[PDB]
């Protein structure tokens, strides 16, 4: 069986994928939504640290049809990198999202030792492009060749024939109910109604979706810009200021990965653990625990207020809260484990991949018909 099963959650910060590995388990990772033009040849998740790929796809035109690219983190450093341009408030972009998408597909396939994969697509609609108009941009054959990195020399044959965009579907909430451990397993809490919110707390955006009869109420459902990133930017600015009485991190993800994630992990598995944050810069090592915690708490609080305001607007029976924001502001948001109308994933560590996980589960049910 040459099938790669995945859920694909593409935004403009990152392209997220959850897929079944050879062990039948969910494996998740994210590729930053950044590409850059690259020459025909070369010069946890280490295999995506350096992506130089040739892609051949009819879903790309002109410059793009059959050439080489840097993708993801490796491309964040290129001078001529392309990123999504946002406002002071497809066609030419489509490659900026298709290439990281296909690359994630080629990486997963490499991860499971395959080179011919059929990829039934399981995705979500963006934020004119009908469900099977998005799909038709993905259908057919695409080849991804690794010109460098861990997989140098591998060619992947990605075939996409079919797919869903989980459009009005309740595929969105599946990751709160199920896991995949070779096969579908129910998950031990939730504490399940006919009315629930899903708040996906993200890097640049908070998705505030509302469900009645499991289909999406388009009116009340909304998408704000209440991301973590702003709070993260404030924290990083204060850290640098403190070091400026006699930048420590590259990207926000570096800040998240090396400083913040291990402290949050501990906090999760032990309710008593008081976290500490230390930053090494130059010849100096500062304790920036108050700085970091202030940012998280201000974020948790702001999100607490946003969640209540959406709870009244909908008067939903249950309010599911997911996304990376739940981890970033866990310090204050764990309080939601107490309140009645709020549901946090039990497996909180997989909170950032909630939506991709839901799609992946949705995809597996489709296969089982
Ligand atoms: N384990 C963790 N501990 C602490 N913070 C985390 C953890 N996992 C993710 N985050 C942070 O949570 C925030 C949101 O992550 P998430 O993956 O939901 O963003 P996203 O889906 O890329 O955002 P958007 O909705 O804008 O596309 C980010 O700042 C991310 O770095
Ligand atoms: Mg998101």
């Amino acid at each position: 069986k040459n099938m790669l099963l995945g859920g694909f959650d593409t935004g403009n910060i990152k392209a997220k994928i959850s897929f079944l590995n050879e062990k039948g388990n969910i494996e998740s990772f994210a590729i930053p939504t950044v590409i850059a033009e690259a020459p025909p040849a070369k010069i946890k998740d280490e295999d995506i640290e350096l992506l130089h790929v040739r892609i051949i796809s009819n879903s790309l035109d002109g410059d793009a049809r059959s050439r080489a690219w840097y993708v993801g983190a490796y491309a964040k450093d290129q001078e001529d990198r392309q990123e999504p341009t946002v406002d002071e408030m497809s066609q030419k972009n489509k490659k900026l999202h298709l290439i990281p998408l296909f690359t994630s597909m080629a990486v997963a396939a490499a991860r499971i030792g395959k080179e011919e994969v059929s990829v039934p697509f399981s995705g979500g609609m963006p934020i004119l492009r009908g469900e099977e108009q998005i799909l038709e941009m993905l259908y057919g054959e695409h080849t991804v060749e690794f010109l460098d990195g861990t997989y140098e020399g591998k060619k992947i044959k990605i075939t996409i024939n079919d797919g869903t965009m989980n459009v009005e579907g309740v595929s969105s909430v599946l990751a709160i109910l199920f896991d995949i451990v070779n096969g579908e397993i129910v998950e031990v809490e939730g504490m399940d109604g006919e009315s629930y919110a899903i708040n996906d707390l993200g890097a640049g955006t908070s998705d505030n979706a509302f469900f009645e009869d499991g289909e999406l109420n388009k009116k009340l459902s909304t998408n704000t810009d209440l991301g973590t990133n702003k709070y993260i930017d404030e924290i990083l600015k204060n850290i640098k200021e403190r070091f400026m009485e006699n930048s420590p991190f590259k990207t926000r993800e570096d800040f998240i990965q090396r400083l913040v994630m291990p402290e949050v992990e501990k906090m999760i598995e032990d309710d008593t653990y008081k976290p500490t944050f230390s930053v090494k810069w130059g010849p100096v090592k500062e304790n920036v625990t108050d700085i970091v915690m202030d940012g998280m708490l201000k974020y948790a609080e702001d999100q607490k207020a946003s969640l209540d305001k959406f709870w009244d607007k909908t008067n939903a029976d249950k309010n599911i809260v997911v996304g990376g924001g739940v981890l970033f502001g866990y310090a204050g948001l764990r309080d939601l484990k107490e309140q009645d109308g709020f549901i946090l994933p039990k497996n909180i560590q997989e909170s950032a991949y909630f939506t991709s996980r839901s799609y992946l589960i949705a995809n597996l049910l489709e296969q089982l018909n």
